């Protein structure tokens, strides 16, 4: 059923493993998620940027996430608002249902970060929602453990090398693991890992195939995402690769067939790509069979 | 707020107009329709196909509907099931909250036609649901009959689309006879401007003609009241998603590509509003 976000992670937390928090706009990428989670048994995180939000609706992307499980009730899910810029922001997302929010205000400096997460806190957590804020212009692991005390806050995402997109990495992959790890002991709550999408060889392959360019393109090697996880990973945020693989199966039907305007043939191989993109990330990550 | 089918076609029928009947089968499409409808202050008829209801879920079909009804309360909408082929399918949606069901038996004969569409409208009135079935081209004193005992809320009528040129006086008999709602089906409108986007988009339509305009002005004239419209918004759509996917080889943001394709469908929505005379009919 749809419950508080802390709920999930908590559990992850307590156990050592990840769980993927998966970016949607519409109802085919919303479809596939969840039949990833039904077919691997996996709990499921489901967020909606400020500009999905403004895309759907925000009474159509709680709604439609709230018709979900109910198709699903033995799958925990929290709706998860991803990357609040402002208070009002994350009070909206609260008053329509969202379960977790996430102010991000690490451009600021640490006090002005601090007191605008607590005051987040303090609405959301009045509502029974949970709260996620960010760290990291990478993280200071001290900064990191007065943050937490003093905030409240249910998790934290603290930067150690990611980046948004699909161009996160021009040398070699490297996130900070010994940051990671401090920052871990110090706070002892579920972390969050963004820019998380890995662009596996297959999804790169499938949309270079249908005439896509993805010219420089590095995600966070699978190992790294495993190493997130063993080093107190647990919530794991993923869009790109959804959107690659979706759109790849797009563009295969736009190519091969150019009389074909039914929108279901377009969609229902791009909704099985992304399903499949999120199982396998369920099963690396862990939260496969957490049901 | 959502309304029974007949609600909307009896106003359409006693003052001569005819309301489109617009499929969806996702989000987008469902958003352009009812933006086109708040646009030009017009009552909707939303459809799905078997295949769409099967594609979404009909729980995820109907509540997305609700979600936009309450998000523009003051339009009047009904939500439809298009060509349903049997009686189990019609009671589902039904249940599902449907508030008009269509049953196709117009390829069987006459007799089976009108048993099968009597059953649907026996369960259907008693759930407050309207009821639309098809007759074939058709034989205006069978479709007297065809109304008279079956007591279905609209008829179909095979008056001259290549369906499952317009015969005018034929259907002005069938009207007089059965004065009821009159649907028309097959009768998509493929636009100049949507041709031409579909093909500037690498599209191949190639023998896809659509009915003129004057086709569906016409058909309104002589008594059409609901004009069944999914073609037409399918190839807005795709090729605006042809076209992005052609002029930026990195785009993989889905709004990139589903934003202008909403517009396109919205527009042709708006036109096809005007055009069968349901603009400012709120
Ligand atoms: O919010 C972070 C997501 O990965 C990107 O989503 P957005 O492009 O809809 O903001
Ligand atoms: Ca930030
Ligand atoms: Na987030
Ligand atoms: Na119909
Ligand atoms: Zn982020
Ligand atoms: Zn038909």
């Amino acid at each position: 059923m749809l419950v508080k976000g802390n709920e999930i992670l908590l559990k992850a937390h307590k156990e050592g493993y990840g769980v993927g928090a998966f970016n949607f706009v519409n109802f085919e990428m919303l479809n596939a998620i969840f039949e990833a989670g039904n077919e691997e048994n996996s709990p499921l995180f489901i967020q909606a940027s400020e500009g999905a939000i403004k895309y759907m609706g925000i009474d159509m992307a709680v709604g439609m996430v709230k018709i979900m499980c109910e198709r699903y009730p033995h799958i925990p899910v929290a709706l998860h608002l991803d990357h609040g810029t402002t208070f009002e922001s994350c009070e909206k997302a609260v008053k329509a249902g969202f379960t977790s929010v996430m102010i991000d205000a690490s451009h600021h400096a640490f006090e002005e970060n601090l007191e605008l997460t607590s005051k987040v806190v303090k609405m959301a957590h009045n509502a029974g929602v949970s709260v996620e804020a960010e760290l990291g212009r990478l993280v200071n692991p001290k900064e990191a453990e007065q943050f937490v005390k003093e905030s409240q806050v249910d998790y934290l995402a603290p930067a150690i090398g990611t980046s948004h997109g699909a161009f996160k990495f021009k040398g070699e992959p490297k996130l900070d693991f010994e940051r990671l790890q401090e920052v871990k002991r110090l706070t002892n709550i579920p972390l969050v890992l963004h820019g998380a999408s890995a662009i596996p060889d297959n999804v790169r392959k499938s949309y270079l195939d249908a005439g896509g360019d993805l010219k420089g393109s590095k995600g966070v090697p699978f190992e790294f995402l495993q190493e997130s996880v063993k080093g107190g990973i647990n919530k794991v945020n993923t869009d790109t690769d959804l959107r690659i693989a979706f759109i790849a199966e797009v563009r295969k039907v736009a190519n091969e067939d150019k009389s074909q305007f039914d929108l279901r043939k377009f969609f229902s191989p791009a909704q099985l790509a992304l399903k499949n993109v999120v199982k396998e990330r369920m099963k690396l990550l862990g939260s496969a069979n957490k049901i």
